[PDB]
């Protein structure tokens, strides 16, 4: 069955696994540590494919940057997450946006940029502000929030899309 690997980066503490094990497991995970990176794969019908997505949460660093690399290169779609209350969550977004394009050495890599936390009343960064950033890059942006589950499916979903776009060319 077809299967595409996603990468889900950003800066600590914007969502990326409770994101994920949303995605997975259908809950919302109050704490899970910082430091753990480990991938999951679930079988989901999307369009009516039924496909295998094998998702990396990532975690920053790693013991070498070979395994940074690796990771980019094997990847297929980035999510690229920062929080609607960090405004340095959503500044690094541009670092994330060029290290992935500059370990592929491609212009055209499918991402979609994810707001997340938005069931919070606190935000630093209003909507506007994030759709102006994905238009100038060319890629859908979604607000989510892993607590209530808005937008993840769509988020994920998205992604998947974006990668049949790129493949059919
Ligand atoms: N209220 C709210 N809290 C969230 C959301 N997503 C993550 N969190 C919380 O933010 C903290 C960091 O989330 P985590 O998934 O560990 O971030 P990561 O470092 O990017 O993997 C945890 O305390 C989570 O409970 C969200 O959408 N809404
Ligand atoms: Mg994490």
């Amino acid at each position: 069955m077809t299967e595409y690997k996603l990468v889900v980066v950003g800066a600590c503490g914007v969502g990326k696994s409770a994101l994920t094990i949303q995605l997975i497991q259908n809950h919302f995970v109050d704490e899970y540590d910082p430091t753990i990176e480990d991938s999951y794969r679930k079988q989901v019908v999307i369009d009516g494919e039924t496909c295998l997505l094998d998702i990396l949460d990532t975690a920053g660093q790693e013991e070498y940057s070979a395994m940074r690399d690796q990771y980019m290169r094997t990847g297929e779609g980035f999510l690229c997450v920062f929080a609607i209350n960090n405004t340095k969550s959503f500044e690094d977004i541009h670092h994330y946006r060029e290290q992935i394009k500059r370990v592929k050495d491609s212009e055209d890599v499918p991402m979609v940029l994810v707001g997340n936390k938005c069931d919070l009343p606190s935000r630093t960064v209003d909507t506007k502000q994030a759709q102006d950033l994905a238009r100038s890059y060319g890629i859908p942006f979604i607000e989510t929030s892993a607590k209530t589950r808005q937008g993840v499916d769509d988020a994920f979903y998205t992604l998947v899309r974006e990668i049949r776009k790129h493949k059919e060319k």
